[PDB]
C-alpha cells in the first residue's frame, strides 16, 4: 500500500465530503504523500473521529469542517477556512454526491430530481467558481469529480442518480477546456461498486451477496471494490504524473464495459 | 426529398418548440409521413405561422398550442390539447433546448445553471412523465431527444449550455432503459451546427464566414447543416426502422469526431 | 411494416455476403426502395437460392455473383459484374464477417486471427478501394460496414471476433474522413444477437434458453434481434435521410449499453 | 518531478521498443521505481545507447535484446532472455509501432496494410501469449498498450495506422476481460502528438510551427507532449495504484476531445 510517492509536498487540497468511505481514503492517501489537507461534511461528529483516524496515524496536516456542501454559506466557509488554515489551495476533490431515492426514474419528484442535481452536479461547479481563483494564482494545479460508472452504464433503481453522473463527465471535460488557460487539470473517476455506507444495501446479505453482485454487475476481476482502490487514482490525477491530462474520466470498476 | 415513406400512419406526435428551425423540420417530415402532429412554443404568432405553413404545403393534420415548455402548467395544456384534439399519444419529440448564455463557464450564474437545467433537461423529464402513461396505453412508441454534437465535445463560450446537453444523453439513456418495459424506444440526436436562428450569430457574415466556420469545426462533409438534416433521422427514430434500437443517440454534424 | 418507402429509384448497391441473414434482409430492403442489387456468397446454390427468393417476391432489379470475399479476384469480379450489370455502382454494404474460433483469446493461432482480420477488416477496405472511384463518379454515395455491438462490448468466446468489429469501428471512421471530400459517408451498424445461422449456437436451446440469453445480455427490449432489425437502418444510412451524417456507428442491439 | 515513487520493487518488466521516446521514458521510470526492465528495439546500437544511458543514471537493473518485434523467433527471443536475466515476469509494456505511410487512405497498399497490422497489432497480441504463462504464474501482473489519440480522432495522413490503434482499443479490452481470471489487468495509453523521432514531421518547423499544431489540433494545455508525459501514466497503470482498473485506455493528449 505505501507507495512512497511524496507527489505533494507544499500542496493543499480540499477533499469534500471526505469524512468516510471514498473521500476519506482520498485525504488519506495525499497526506501520505504530503499534502496538507482539509476535510468536510455535513455532522461534526463525523469530521472529529476522521481528523482522529488520520491524526492517530501520524498524518496531522490534516483539518476539518462540517458544512452542507450544497450550502453556498457553507462553500464559502469550507474554502475561507482552507485559505485561514493553510493560506493556499492547489487542488479540489469534489467527492461529495447523494443518492436519496430507489426506484423507478418515472417516480422521481421534480423536487428530487433538482435535488440530486444540485447536489451532485451544481455544488461541484460551485466549489470550483470559489477555488478557482486561488488555484489559478498558485500557477494551477487539479480539480478531480468522483463521478460513477452509472454515467455510462445507466443503472436500474438510481437512474437519475446516474444520469446527475453522466452530467458529471460534461462538467469534467467543460470545467477542463474553460480552465486550461490556468493549468488547471479537470479529471474524473468513474467508480463501479465500491463498499461503503451508499452501496451497503447491495452487498450486505454476506459473502455470496457480495459473489451475486459482483455477477450481476459482470465484474472481471470478480471482486467489489473498495474506498483505497479509488485513492491512487486520484492521487495520480491530481499530481504532476498526469501533467498533459485533462478533461478525462478513469472508470475504477474492475473491468465493467461501458465505453470504448 | 419526399421518400415517399409513410411510416407513421395513424400516429400522433407531439414536438416541441416546434415553429422554426429544427423542430417545424420534424413536425413537416412526420406529417409527409402520415402522422397527426401538435406542435407548440411559446409565441401564438409562431404557431400561427407555422400552422398556415403546413396547411399551405396540403399538411392540415396538425394543430398548434402556444406555451412556456418549462411551465408545468403549459405542459399540461399540451399534452391534454394533443389529446383533445387527436385522441392519443404515440410519440415524443424534445426538441427544446436554449442557449442565453454566451461566455466563460466560470461566468454562467448559479441562476443561469439552473436555469440552463431547467428548461434544456428537466422540462424533458416532465414531458415523459406526461406522455408516458398515453403512449404505453397504445402498446408502446418512441421519444426523441434533441441533444447537441456538443453534448460530447464540449464547445468554447456555450460550455454550460453543452453540459446540459451530455445531461441529455444520459437520460435519453436511462429513460429508454426504463420504459422498455412498455416497450417505448427513446433515442437520441446530437446535431452539428445547423442553420437557425439559434446558430445565426455563427454563420451570419456571408458565405466565407459559413467557409471558416466549416474550418474551424472540422466538418469532414464540408458544409453547415440545414433543419431538414435532422428531420429524417427523426422520422427513421421515430419509426419502425428503428424497432430494435433503444438508448442511442446519433451525431449529426457532418463527420465531426467526439465519440467513437 | 413494409414501409412504402422508395429512397433508392436508379441507384445501385452491391451488398457482401448477401445470401442469407442481415445481408439478404439489407438487400432485400433496398430493393423494396427501388435500388438494383448486385449480391454475393460463397457458394453458388446459396446465391441461386436468394435470388430465387427475391424475384418471387417480384424484386427482379438484383443479380448474383458467387465469390470469396476476401479473394481479391473474387472482389474484382464481384465490381465488374455489378458494373456489367447495372452500369455504376452507388452504395456498397460491407456485410461479411467470419467468425471462425470459439474458445479463449489466448487460444487464437496466429493464423485464425490473421484470417479474422484478413476476411472481416481488410476485405472491407479493399472493396472500398475498388468501388470508390466507380461511387466518386456518381457525384458521391454510399459505404455501410456491418459490425458488431461486439465492438463495443468485448464477449467472451469470440474476443478476437470482437476485436476486427472494433477495427471496423475506426475504419468506418477512417475510410468516412478520408472520402468525404467525393460526398461518399461511410457509416456502419453494430448489431447486437441477431438470430441467424451463425449466431445459432448463442441462443438455440428454444424459446426460453432465448429469454435467458436477453437477461444475460441486458437486452432492455428483451428479446433477440432478426435480420430484418438491421435493414432499415442500412436503408437509412444509405438515403439522403442521412445526407448530413458521416463517420457513425449506431448499435442495433435491443438496448444493450456499451457506450456513450 | 522525480517522484520518489517506488511501487516497483521486485517486479520485472519488459518493455517493448524501448530504446527512444516514450518507450526510454516508460523504462526509465519503471526503473526509477525499482523495477527490473528489460527493453528491446531493432537496432544493438540503439540498444547499447540506451542501456548506457541507463546506467549512467545509476538504473542498473536492464537489461537489452536487439530483435525486430514482429518477428516471431526474436518475440520468443526477448521473453526467454528475460526470463534468463531476471526469472520472471511481472509486466509487459506493448510499446510499439510503426508508421511507415504517409498519404491517402485509399493509397494504402495491402501490403502496407497488413504490415500495419501485423505489427501494430499482431505482436502485441503475440508477446501477450507468450508473457502470459510467466505473468499468470507470479499471482498476476499487468499488460499495458500504447495505442494513440487518433484510434478515437482520425487523423488525416496516417489515417490506416489510425486503425491499427482503434483496434487496440478493441484488444486491450479483450484482452483485459480474458486475462482477468489471473488477475492480469490489461489497460492502455493513447497519447495526442508526443515529439519523438516518430512524430517529428508534424511538429519540427520551430516553435511556432508547435503553436500552430496546438491550435490545429485543439490541444487544450497549449502544448505538445514529451516522452516523460507518458511514463507516469504507465507506471500507475502497472502498480497497484490501479489494482482495480482493467480494460481501459487513458487519453495523455493535453485535452484533446475525441470521447466521452
Ligand atoms: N459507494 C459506491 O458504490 C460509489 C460508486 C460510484 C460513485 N460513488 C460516489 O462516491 C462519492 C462518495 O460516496 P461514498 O460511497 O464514499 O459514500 P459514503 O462512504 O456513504 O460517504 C459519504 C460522505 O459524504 C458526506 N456527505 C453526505 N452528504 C453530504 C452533504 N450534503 N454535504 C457534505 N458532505 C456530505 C458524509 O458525511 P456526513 O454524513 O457527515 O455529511 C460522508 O463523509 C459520491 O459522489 C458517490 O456518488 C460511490
Ligand atoms: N441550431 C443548432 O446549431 C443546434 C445544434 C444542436 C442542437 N440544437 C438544438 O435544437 C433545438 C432547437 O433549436 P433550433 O436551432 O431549431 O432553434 P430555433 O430555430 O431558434 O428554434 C427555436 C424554437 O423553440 C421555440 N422556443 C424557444 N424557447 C421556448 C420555450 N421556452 N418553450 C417553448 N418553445 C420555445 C421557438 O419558438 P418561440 O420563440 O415561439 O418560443 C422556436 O419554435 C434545441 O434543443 C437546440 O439546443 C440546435
Ligand atoms: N448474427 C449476429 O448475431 C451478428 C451480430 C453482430 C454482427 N453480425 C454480422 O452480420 C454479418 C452477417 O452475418 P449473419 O449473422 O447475417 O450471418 P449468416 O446469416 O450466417 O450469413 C452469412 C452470409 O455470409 C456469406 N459468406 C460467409 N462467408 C463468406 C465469404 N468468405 N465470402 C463471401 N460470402 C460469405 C454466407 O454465404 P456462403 O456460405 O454462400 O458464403 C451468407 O450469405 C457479419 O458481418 C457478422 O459479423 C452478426
Ligand atoms: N510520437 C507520437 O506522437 C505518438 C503518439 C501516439 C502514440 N505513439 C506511439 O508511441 C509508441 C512509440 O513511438 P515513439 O513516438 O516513442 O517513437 P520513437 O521515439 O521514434 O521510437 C520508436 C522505438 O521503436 C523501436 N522500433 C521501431 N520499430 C521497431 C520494430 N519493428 N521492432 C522493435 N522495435 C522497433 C525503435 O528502435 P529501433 O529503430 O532500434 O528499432 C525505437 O526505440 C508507438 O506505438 C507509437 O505509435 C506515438
Amino acid at each position: 500500500m505505501p507507495s512512497n510517492c511524496r507527489r505533494f509536498e507544499g500542496k493543499v487540497a480540499i477533499v469534500t465530503a471526505a469524512t468516510k468511505g471514498i473521500g476519506l481514503a482520498i485525504a488519506e492517501r495525499l497526506l501520505d504523500e504530503g499534502a496538507s489537507v482539509v476535510i468536510g461534511s455535513r455532522n461534526q461528529k463525523n469530521v472529529d473521529e476522521a481528523i482522529e483516524y488520520l491524526k492517530n496515524k501520524g498524518l496531522t496536516k490534516v483539518a476539518g469542517i462540517a458544512g452542507h456542501i450544497a450550502s453556498t454559506d457553507d462553500q464559502k466557509k469550507l474554502v475561507d477556512f482552507t485559505l485561514q488554515k493553510f493560506g493556499k489551495i492547489n487542488i479540489l476533490v469534489n467527492n461529495h454526491g447523494i443518492n436519496p431515492a430507489f426506484g423507478h426514474i418515472l417516480e422521481v419528484s421534480d423536487q428530487v430530481w433538482d435535488k440530486l442535481f444540485e447536489v451532485n452536479v451544481k455544488a461541484g461547479f460551485q466549489m470550483t467558481k470559489l477555488v478557482h481563483p486561488h488555484i489559478a494564482k498558485e500557477g494551477g494545479g487539479a480539480i478531480i469529480f468522483n463521478a460513477s460508472y452509472s454515467a455510462y452504464k445507466s443503472p436500474p433503481g438510481i437512474a437519475a442518480y446516474g444520469v446527475t453522473k453522466t452530467t458529471l463527465v460534461g462538467l469534467t471535460r467543460a470545467l477542463a477546456m474553460g480552465l486550461a488557460k490556468d493549468n488547471i487539470r479537470v479529471n474524473g473517476i468513474a467508480p463501479g461498486v465500491i463498499k461503503t455506507k451508499m452501496s451497503q444495501v447491495l452487498w450486505d446479505g454476506g459473502e455470496d451477496a457480495e459473489k451475486e453482485l459482483t455477477d450481476i454487475q459482470e465484474i472481471a476481476l470478480g471482486r467489489l471494490g473498495v474506498p483505497d482502490d479509488c485513492a491512487g487514482t486520484v492521487a495520480y490525477l491530481a499530481s504532476d504524473d498526469s501533467s498533459y491530462i485533462t478533461g478525462e474520466m478513469i472508470i475504477i470498476a474492475g473491468g465493467v464495459q461501458a465505453r470504448l
